[PDB]
């Protein structure tokens, strides 16, 4: 409608109660409002090389109100492009605020190198002016060939043979900087490696109760000794009967009285478990192809001394607790305590055998979210202090209360399922 060339003077909000009186950036989906003169000579508005919709009716010759539009732009020039009717390009500089990255989950923290490692997130945004970068800690960067590609939400690389350890991981690209949830290695809250001495008693943690599992090392491992659920051939039925086959027990204590964890120390004095809804378990899990799990989902049950203990029952120990002895029956006694329960293999309402193709993986279970009990219904007790972080169940099981369960039934399988590097780690 209007003649002559567009100006902006400056951009200011549009609602009332802003912060702002002025703006050189704003979100996507933010209406903002330009304040210069000709405005009516404004047909269309694009943001880098997004188009914006122009609603007439608010587009006075010195105001017009418009709204950032909600697609992340490919190609970024931080500026917004003004076009008259006759199709001349007017830019004034203005920024699109777009979120930082998140890092959620790395494929394997183990990774060794020359293996393909995938990090998973979201709002990975990679551009010719701004390229995404890898900072692990202080002096080192990932080198871009290592890279292969860069998705929104994966980004994939080639594990160097130098990348430093048990340091801090940092993902950057042109709007921020984000730590990463873990780290090269991440040894931090070290439970079972299988392998290292505990700092405590300077015992390598392993078996700790009735039923001991395979703790072996061999050309399959990822660092020295794993822990094995299951073996070859043995069968877990589809409705996850009890089978103790499928049961890793650590049980603090060692038949002493009074117990003075001076042999099997209690899992909280090994790592610290304060601020435990700020935490994580994790490990790394190997399932070979051959040998699929799709059935019996995976209690992981942490304990006090007074629900179990490496022992007779009735002893106390050197804080005060009543020792329960040796049992089977704490992790499903009806009394609404919180266990994680880990089932992959249920995707959609359907079961289906889930193996890992032979890599290890890391997995990662809040302490959040131990808030299930036996059966799949929802806990009524949760975790009330460090000393419930003392002795550690791994049971492949379907729990079923009086006889009824909401956990689902799988498929039968002969699952094999080797574990490393179990870890309490902080979610930041
Ligand atoms: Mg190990």
């Amino acid at each position: 409608l209007a003649s002559g060339t567009p100006t902006v003077y400056y951009i200011r909000p549009v609602d009332v109660a802003s912060k702002d009186s002025l703006l050189t950036s704003a979100s996507l989906q933010s209406t903002i409002c330009l304040v210069g003169d000709n405005l009516k000579s404004i047909k269309g508005i694009l943001f880098n090389d997004q188009a914006a919709v122009l609603n007439t009716s608010y587009i006075t010759d010195h105001t017009l109100i418009v709204s950032v539009p909600n697609e992340i732009p490919s190609v970024v020039t931080d500026k917004m492009y003004m076009i008259t009717a006759s199709n001349d390009t007017i830019p004034y500089d203005f920024q699109v605020t777009i979120s930082a990255p998140s890092v959620v989950s790395m494929s394997n923290e183990w990774a060794k190198a020359g293996e393909e490692v995938t990090i998973t997130g979201d709002y990975f945004l990679d551009y010719d002016n701004y390229p995404l970068e890898i900072k692990v800690g202080k002096d080192y960067t990932l080198p871009r060939e290592a890279i292969t590609s860069i998705e929104k939400t994966k980004i994939t690389f080639t594990m160097p043979e130098d990348m430093p350890q048990h340091e801090d991981i940092v993902v950057s690209d042109k709007y921020g900087s984000t730590n990463a949830p873990f780290q090269y290695m991440d040894n931090r809250g070290m439970l079972f490696d299988f392998d290292t001495p505990n700092s405590v008693t300077n015992e390598v943690l392993g078996n700790s109760g009735w039923h001991d599992r395979i703790i072996q090392s061999d050309d399959t491992s990822l660092s020295g000794n794993y822990m094995q659920i299951g073996n070859t051939g043995v069968t877990m039925a589809a409705n996850g009967k009890w089978n103790d086959e499928f049961s890793f027990e650590y049980w603090a204590g060692n038949w002493a009285n009074p117990e003075t964890y001076a042999s099997h120390p209690r899992l909280c004095d090994v790592a610290d478990f304060s601020d435990w809804t700020n935490k994580s378990l994790k490990f790394e899990m190997l399932i070979p192809a051959d040998a699929g799990w799709g059935a019996g989902p995976m209690q992981i049950i942490f304990g006090s001394p007074s629900q179990i203990s490496l022992g007779n029952a009735g002893v106390v120990d050197v804080n005060g607790v009543t020792l329960a002895g040796c049992n089977n029956t704490w992790f499903h006694a009806q009394n609404g305590w919180g266990r994680a329960i880990y089932m992959p293999w249920y995707s959609n309402s359907s079961a289906s055998l889930y193996d890992t193709g032979d890599k290890w993986v890391t997995v990662t279970i809040p302490l959040s979210d131990f808030n299930l009990e036996f059966d799949g219904n929802s806990a009524t007790k949760s975790f009330s202090s460090i000393n419930d972080f003392s002795s550690l169940n791994i049971f492949l099981i379907k729990g079923a209360y009086n006889d009824k369960s909401v956990l689902p039934d799988g498929v039968e399988c002969t699952p094999i399922i080797k574990i490393d590097n179990i870890r309490v780690v902080p979610n930041k």
